DNA sequence: GGCGTGCAGTGCCTTCGGCCGTGCGGTGCCTCCGTCACGC
């Protein structure tokens, strides 16, 4: 449908080689349905679009006061990456100190839609749970949702298992993305504000 | 000549030096299998 709520809304794309070049243009197009999908407003959605791998690359931030259909063309033409590499850990960690660093906007929901197909090195992972229990303490719901066969159960669940608001969805393919749409879009909505503050 | 340790972290508390602890790279399910450098 259409949401229309307050949502600090961060997408987190995936950016190791799991994803072929093709793949990785699915997972943008997701994103930029979504975001057709959403009342892109600093005073209702508010949208940011990170991929990952080694490292975090932010195309697009919360702050940034740009026409929808612009931000939607910016998330279109994200590059692809295909690291070796794509740390959860990192990303998590990026959006807790970089992202929601200050909460600016208390009156709406923090969600983090966490768009994982692969696993990370296990050395990386050692302050995993910290980030995602610190992102709970910044009452940041974190969204895992897996993407083909190598996507790290183990870590998606360790999310689940750390705040009763983070629900994992769990897809066999890039494919299984568009015809899971509607259902990811009204889930993140319900767990946002429908009115505003009295002001 | 075996051991036992290694150390991340916008770290933490009993503050300017202990205490916890994935030495580390890399595979592919995981909190790990198999491996190297030092000092003694």
């Amino acid at each position: 449908f259409y949401c229309s709520r307050l949502l600090d809304l961060v997408f987190l794309l995936d950016g190791s080689s799991r994803l072929s070049e093709a793949e990785f243009e699915v997972l943008k197009a997701f994103v930029v349905d979504m975001m057709e999908r959403l009342r892109i407003s600093q005073k209702w959605v508010r949208v940011a679009v990170v991929e990952y791998h080694d490292g975090s690359h932010a195309y697009i931030g919360l702050k940034d006061r740009k026409r929808p259909s612009e931000l939607r063309r910016i998330a279109s033409q994200v590059k692809y990456a295909g690291s070796q590499v794509a740390s959860t850990s990192e990303v998590l960690k990026y959006t807790l100190f970089q992202i929601f660093s200050k909460i600016d906007r208390p009156e709406a929901s923090r969600i983090a839609l966490l768009l994982m197909a692969s696993q990370e090195p296990q050395r990386m992972s050692r302050n995993f749970v910290r980030y995602v229990q610190g992102l709970k303490k910044k009452k940041v719901i974190v969204i895992p949702v897996g993407i083909g066969p190598h996507a790290n159960l183990k870590q998606i669940r360790l999310i689940e298992k750390q705040a009763p608001e983070n629900k994992a969805f769990v897809l066999s393919s890039v494919d299984e993305l568009e015809q899971q749409r509607d259902e990811i879009v009204s889930y993140l909505c319900d767990l946002a504000p429908e009115a505003p503050p009295p002001t």
